[PDB]
């Protein structure tokens, strides 16, 4: 298919919601963070997500700390993850090179703050298909919100190719059509905007189910075949990485299956040696 | 509809099974039969894979032992239409035949036997020249099979067309071509079944089990209706059941939650 490319990976591990990362933040233990940055970059991450998950008054200093330790360790660009657009505004200048912003939506002033910040730069943006009413109730509302986001971005000269639209997959336990609806939203959005990226996290699909890792991995395989361009995930999860690379090969994107053969040769997938 | 599972383990190419048939170890065969049905098989494949002169007696033995253990119907697997003729009457109930194609006299022998019965048939998209070289030739051979079948009043519902997936390591469009053939076949014949084995996709690759499992997920999304597989592989069965839920076929994710409670999937 026109415009096929390897899945863009956003490495999720440097997030203060994870207890081990929360403690390293408290200590200014540069070592655990450096290491997460290195190992994710070595596993093929394209971006390193940084999320403070602290009290609001320590968020700006914590992001700045996480940013500095990541960038001392690796040139793989940052994904600045904050729910507070002001925090993103106050840390963007600490990045050595343009990356990804996680995220805007039509809620509040998210677009009004972040779009002028990245206008005229090569920063990219995740855009969630939700607004002041919360999570939309059907496919068509997601597609319409997508259109609204793209049009507001364009008013700041931000091209479709810089936007990763997240159409907000539902828990399969709450709606058995969750993936089917994800694929249909994806189809409509990419038809309207051929140069845009569609993105997702992998874990919301499996809430309320057992063996969540298994459900997440099959979601990833199917979402990829449905047209997903990027995802936020854990590239150090060796079974997930094996699924990801197997699917790439199966979708015809890994010439002679070399990438898969290698990751097997170098022991990055398969039984741990 | 839920993926139809043809349980592949009772096959004399597997050294423990070849041993069992030489020893007449009934217990091993009955165990494979029963556990495969418990794991959700809709059919139990039996394949002698002996010399041609012992094939008919070996199938008859396998069929007798399997049917002592389970009421799940048989899939009689032979490349010799005469062996299938000579054992069909040993089945207590109609099952599946694996397989016919346009080669030789496969259809001319097997279709009169199953005319007027409820036996189903696997039909491979190949002919006397061997494996087709493209998607269109597979699609045309499927149409030729359906027409031949219809001349014997065999409805589309009874047919499982196998469009013969090639190795991904030989052709990096293998899955994409399988999906396109499946799509066109199902478009032309919405009531037909599409079927495949899983192993051929992964020949020549490392971690074949991972490749095979991702193939199954993708193939299901493309419209595959049945597959010949090992339902005793707990990773593959978890993948299979997760994909059924993901494709909206498992009301309230019940079968998946059950299989995890009844410990058919997940950590032993």
């Amino acid at each position: 298919p026109r415009g096929s490319h390897m899945l863009i990976i956003i490495g999720e591990k440097i997030n203060g919601t994870i207890p081990s990362v929360k403690k390293a933040i408290e200590a200014k233990d540069e070592k655990l963070i450096r290491d997460l940055a290195l190992r994710q970059s070595e596993a093929g991450a394209d971006y390193i997500d940084v999320c403070a998950s602290t009290s609001p008054e320590l968020e700006v200093e914590t992001l700045q700390w996480l940013m500095d330790i990541v960038q001392e360790a690796t040139d793989t660009p940052l994904c600045i993850d904050s729910p507070n657009p002001r925090a993103i505004q106050q840390v963007l200048l600490y990045a050595k090179r343009p990356g990804l912003i996680n995220s805007v939506s039509l809620e509040g002033d998210k677009c009004e703050v972040i779009f002028p910040l990245i206008q005229g730069t090569s920063w990219q943006v995740i855009a969630l298909t939700c607004d002041n009413s919360g999570i939309p109730q059907d496919v068509q509302s997601r597609v319409e919100i997508a259109q609204a986001l793209v049009e507001k971005a364009q008013s700041y000269d931000i091209a479709q190719e810089r936007i990763h639209i997240d159409p907000l997959v539902i828990a399969l336990s709450a709606d058995n059509g969750a993936l089917l609806k994800f694929a249909e939203a994806t189809r409509q959005i990419k038809a309207n905007y051929p140069m845009i990226n569609v993105t997702s996290g992998l874990s919301n699909i499996s809430f309320g189910m057992p063996l969540r890792k298994v459900v997440n991995q099959n979601f990833l395989t199917l979402a990829m075949f449905a047209g997903m361009d990027s995802a936020i995930l854990d590239p150090l999860n060796r079974d997930l990485l094996a699924a990801l690379l197997a699917t790439e090969a199966l979708l015809g994107r890994d010439k002679h299956c070399r990438n898969f053969a290698n990751a097997y040769r170098k022991n990055k997938i398969g039984p741990l040696k």
